[PDB]
């Protein structure tokens, strides 16, 4: 549990957004990219696995399950790639609420800046800080504990 | 201390990778552009801010102190901006080492890409992991001792 991260896409200004998040705590990564490709979603697991300890990934869809580009970043980085299919069916819910928080900040803060990365990462910032711990406070303690 | 990071920019390829360094760590965090701007290390800290509980930069050269939107940057995502003179001289060398660090692992993994943003994450990633604790380990410790 301290090392599984679940892959979520979502769309917004014409773009996708794509989305880690570490099941346990909330926490969130994410980035903006003009279309979800393998080779984008491989890209995005080496630079989340190089920042914190990625035991295993649930795919967002079964074309990044399938992905061998995906499917390399997982064995470079050592990390176990699963499906993302929501035996417990709060998951979905879960995601969904999520993704239209997110939304509803990058709203909140998108006259802050042209571009739509900006609004995004501002967004991130904003929902790892919120509050009585945060998400950012969760992971640490979580991971922490575990190395101990 | 444990909110405490440093700036460097160090170049290859015709490029520049953007790095942040945890100085009580030595954990890393980098970019690959096509040169540094304001604009873009500011970004590149608007990110950092969102994913790390990061209290003072000290920032890489003076261009980068002074610029107005690195400033902003750092009051949007409640940083304080510092200077980087090497009042101790030892950090001078110690940052020397890390960017020959740094290249020497991306001449080891840069067959292993067409594109040298995937080296410099390949990069970060065994930096992050080589331990006797690593990097990775060493800042969640740090930063989890202080929330507690
Ligand atoms: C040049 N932009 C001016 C701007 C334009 C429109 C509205 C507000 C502002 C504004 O000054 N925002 C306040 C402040 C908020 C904290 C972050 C820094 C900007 C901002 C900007 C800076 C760096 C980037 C950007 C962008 C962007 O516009 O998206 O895009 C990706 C590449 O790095
Ligand atoms: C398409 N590339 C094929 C390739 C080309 C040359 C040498 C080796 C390989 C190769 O297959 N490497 C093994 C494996 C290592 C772990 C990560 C996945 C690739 C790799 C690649 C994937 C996603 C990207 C890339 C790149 C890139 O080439 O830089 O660039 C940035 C955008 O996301
Ligand atoms: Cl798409
Ligand atoms: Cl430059």
């Amino acid at each position: 549990s301290p090392g599984i991260w679940q892959l979520d896409c979502t769309h917004l200004e014409g773009k996708v957004i794509l989305v880690a998040v570490h099941v346990a705590s909330g926490y969130i990564e994410a980035e903006v990219i003009p279309a979800e490709t393998g080779q984008e979603t491989a890209y995005f697991l080496l630079k989340l696995a190089g920042r914190w300890p990625v035991k295993t990934v649930h795919t967002d869809n079964g074309s990044n399950f399938t992905s061998t580009t995906v499917k390399a970043a997982c064995w470079w980085a050592g990390i176990k790639q699963e499906d993302g299919i929501p035996y417990n069916p709060q998951s979905q819910g879960v995601i969904e609420s999520m993704n239209k928080e997110l939304k509803k900040i990058i709203g909140q803060v998108r006259d802050q800046a042209e571009h739509l990365k900006t609004a995004v990462q501002m967004a991130v910032f904003i929902h790892n800080h919120k509050r009585g711990y945060s998400a950012g406070e969760r992971i640490v303690d979580i991971i922490a504990t575990d190395i101990q």
